[PDB]
């Protein structure tokens, strides 16, 4: 119950991210660059969590929430969006997300999260 995927095409976010995973007493389980990619690792990683960065729409993030709830439908997910990013935030957490995370990402608040979704 601590291993985490983190989804992020940005490679210096997840440096980031992972540090402060890791800093919290988490593991990453793997990472990846976008949903397509991420439904894969999902599938052969199960993780216990997934980080999932919905900053680009174009992106389509949100799909790939709910192709990993059909998969898995008691799969942990926590989105990353950035600051203004309210009504793709409010479809994540329809689709399944069970929390998030805003943008320049905040120590506490990131942990906070990985904690409150176990």
């Amino acid at each position: 119950g601590k291993r985490v995927l983190i989804v992020d095409d940005a490679a210096f976010m997840r440096m980031m991210l992972k540090d402060i995973i890791t800093k919290a007493g988490y593991e990453v389980a793997g990472e990846a660059t976008n949903g397509r990619e991420a439904v894969e690792k999902y599938k052969e990683l199960k993780p216990d969590i997934v980080t999932m960065d919905i900053t680009m729409p174009e992106m389509n993030g949100i799909d790939a929430i709910k192709e990993i709830m059909k998969i898995d439908p008691n799969a942990k997910i926590i989105v990353c969006s950035a600051m203004g990013q309210q009504a793709m935030v409010i479809e994540a957490i329809k689709a399944g997300a069970k929390d998030f995370i805003v943008k320049p990402f905040q120590p506490s608040r990131v942990v906070e999260a990985l904690n409150k979704v176990s």
